[PDB]
């Protein structure tokens, strides 16, 4: 009864078919004939300077430590370029087709960027990187940009010449930006003078200057290219253009890449330690991101697509730039926020550009729900037919609101589960063919074999089951390693021979539908952003008066999960609102606003530790959630902390 059937119109329009059988027939084929399946997709849908030698052997891999090093290769011996598949090959047939319907935060700032215009922008920038900054195949380029056309231009210019990009979310502090540039050893930083988020100025160049001063004090010598959106080492993009020759505006050769040449680095939070650079290569990621974009959203050439994610996250890589452009999509590119000038903004964009596919996140949805349906009903949503959710679980009422108010009830919802490490969608509905259970990711994508591993015995559980979500077989979009640390990669994701461990928990029901329960490690999902507890603790501890801290998640009604901080101060410290405010500001300096603690509790007699000195985080998880029952607390070094924490927490309410 908790099932919503797809719309008949989406069934008639589906690339797959009108019935679930149409999807299952394809899926079983993608599993029984994995090589042939991906060989047909890659050959039908992409351009190759050179094709893999044998369609029988389009992949090789090892998911078992005990047999040797973990590895995965797709389309070995193939040669291609991501920029060529995203731009050049669409020309001249789709020269005048709109790539990005761009709007700034200021609604009077708009720009309809065609694929032809993207080409000019990319070759110009690519020639600047080549002949003015000496960017070569393999060189790392950092991006610190807002959601403007230049951000996609920069990712494709680097891809055109073989450069490895690393995108730093424009909301990260200077220290956060500095750390990522150093670890990637970037030759160049591309940024913009500033951006806007409502009425708040986002001066990006000034932050970047603080990051660069820090890198230069550490020995580095990083160049900076600055686009004018609203100066040492620092060159304005206009000055660089003025140095280009007329032919350098027209033409730039494509650097043809091998299947496993690196495409980008993306720093991702983990259960322990600082964020690590996840490494994605060329051929496999290209095929998987574009193929998932096509089927998970049933994109057709007459659709208009709008993803609200930032390029600084994997969602923006795969489903704002790389994926959509490779399938010659017409997309909306929005620099601003959903509540400026008011909360109708996204719906004004939907009718203005006749959007038919909208890809957003539960946190944004729940924010829109707090503002009133009237902010939605003033815009025309008759063109919407597919709605997408990503980043974290979506509750039933939010799912129903999205489809019924947002989509006027004539939409299919694709709640897609996946990760930075998976490259693209892994469990997702497909419009027209997949029955929907509100809150469920439903069925695995073509060529994906998920499993539920028993938490204690680490065996696969048949039929309905709850446990650890794992992937028992490789897929083209899988991350290949961690930058300069394959051992950490093997330990983190392949501790169970034969499986990729996702770090999520999930339940599978009697129809084979998957329900993702959230992280099972020390990783938080705060406002759809992935953040680790260890790095928040390290930031909290940098405050001169903080001795020790412990960070746990706890339930929140908009962000899903909030950040709860237990901390002890230096002796003789007067705890005041200002002090606690200065500690919040310390996290925002070290990391950024996305990691702002929500609650800060003083462990008045200390943090709960075992006799051996290990913090008992389960006790902190239970206290922050108000569960005072499931706590033996006598193995503690100081058992009296429990009543201190329960009391101080109730005093805070
Ligand atoms: C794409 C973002 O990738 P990341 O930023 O690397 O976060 C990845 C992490 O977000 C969570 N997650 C993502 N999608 C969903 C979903 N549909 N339902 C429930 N949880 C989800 C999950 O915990 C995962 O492991
Ligand atoms: C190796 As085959 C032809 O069964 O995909
Ligand atoms: C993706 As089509 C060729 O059916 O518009
Ligand atoms: C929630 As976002 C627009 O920073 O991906
Ligand atoms: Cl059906
Ligand atoms: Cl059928
Ligand atoms: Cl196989
Ligand atoms: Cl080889
Ligand atoms: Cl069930
Ligand atoms: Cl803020
Ligand atoms: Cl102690």
């Amino acid at each position: 009864s908790n099932v919503v059937e797809p719309t008949e119109a989406n069934g008639k329009k589906s690339h797959v078919g009108p019935h679930l059988g149409s999807r299952m027939r394809i899926y079983e084929y993608s599993i029984e004939h994995n090589d042939a399946f991906w060989a047909e997709i890659a050959r039908r849908d992409f351009y190759w300077k050179t094709t893999w030698p044998d369609d029988q052997h389009v992949k090789s891999y090892n998911f078992d430590k005990s047999k040797g090093p973990i590895f995965v290769k797709w389309f070995e011996g193939a040669v291609t370029n991501v920029c060529y598949n995203a731009l050049d090959r669409h020309l001249p047939a789709h020269k005048d087709r709109v790539c990005f319907y761009f709007e700034g935060n200021d609604p009077s700032v708009t720009e309809a960027v065609t694929y032809g215009s993207m080409y000019t922008r990319v070759v110009e920038l690519a020639n600047v990187l080549k002949y003015q900054y000496g960017i070569a195949k393999g060189d790392r380029v950092g991006l610190y940009l807002p959601m403007i056309p230049f951000a996609a231009v920069a990712m494709l210019a680097c891809a055109r010449i073989g450069a490895v990009i690393t995108v730093i979310f424009g909301g990260f502090s200077a220290q956060a930006l500095s750390s990522r540039l150093k670890d990637a050893q970037t030759k160049l930083l591309i940024t913009a003078d500033a951006s806007a988020r409502g009425t708040k100025p986002i001066p990006l160049k000034d932050v970047a200057d603080e990051a660069l001063k820090e890198c230069e004090e550490e020995g580095m010598s990083i160049a900076c290219l600055v686009a004018e959106n609203m100066m040492k080492r620092d060159t304005w993009y206009g000055d660089a253009l003025a140095r280009l020759t007329p032919e350098q505006h027209e033409e730039c050769p494509v650097e043809w890449m091998d299947a496993e040449d690196v495409l980008f680095l993306l720093y991702t939070s983990g259960s322990t330690g600082k964020p690590k650079a996840i490494v994605h290569t060329t051929a496999g990621y290209m095929v998987y991101a574009s193929t998932t974009f096509m089927y998970s959203f049933d994109y057709h050439m007459d659709d208009v697509y709008f993803c609200t994610a930032d390029i600084g996250w994997i969602t923006g890589h795969s489903y704002v730039v790389y994926g959509p452009m490779i399938h010659c999509a017409t997309s909306v590119l929005f620099e601003g926020v959903p509540n400026y000038p008011d909360y109708s903004r996204w719906w004004q964009l939907v009718e203005k550009y006749k959007v038919s596919i909208l890809y957003t996140a539960p946190t944004a949805i729940r924010s829109l729900m707090q503002a009133g349906d009237d902010y939605v009903k003033v815009g025309n949503r008759s063109t919407l037919r597919v709605l997408g959710s990503v980043g974290e679980p979506i509750n039933v009422e939010a799912w129903k609101w999205l489809r019924d108010v947002g989509g006027e009830g004539h939409c299919d919802v694709s709640d897609t589960w996946w990760q930075t490490e998976t490259g693209g969608h892994m469990i997702t509905p497909m419009p027209g063919c997949t029955p929907m259970k509100p809150g469920s990711a439903t069925l695995p994508f073509f060529g994906v074999q998920p499993v539920i591993l028993d938490p204690m015995k680490l065996h696969e559980k048949q039929g309905p089951a709850e446990g650890l979500l794992a992937i028992r077989a490789p897929w083209p979009g899988m991350a290949r390693t961690i930058y300069g640390d394959h051992a950490r990669f093997e330990k983190t994701y392949f501790g169970v021979d034969g499986y990729y461990m996702t770090g999520d928990g999930a339940r599978r029901d009697s129809d084979g539908y998957y329900w993702i329960t959230g992280r099972v490690d020390d990783v938080l999902n705060v406002s759809g952003h992935r953040i680790g507890t260890s790095e928040i603790e390290d930031a909290v501890n940098t405050h001169p008066a903080v001795v020790e801290s412990a960070v746990v998640g706890f339930p929140h009604n908009i962000k899903g999960e909030g950040i709860y901080v237990f901390l002890t101060f230096r002796q003789g410290t007067e705890v005041t609102p200002e002090l606690l405010a200065a500690v919040k500001a310390t996290v925002r300096k070290v990391i950024g606003p996305l990691a702002t603690p929500d609650v800060m509790q003083v462990a008045r007699v200390g943090l709960p530790k075992t006799r051996s000195g290990k913090i008992v985080r389960r006790i902190l998880r239970k206290v922050s959630a108000g569960q005072y029952t499931e706590l033996d607390t006598s193995t503690l070094a100081n058992p009296d902390v429990v009543e201190d924490l329960i009391a101080e927490h109730q005093r805070l309410c």
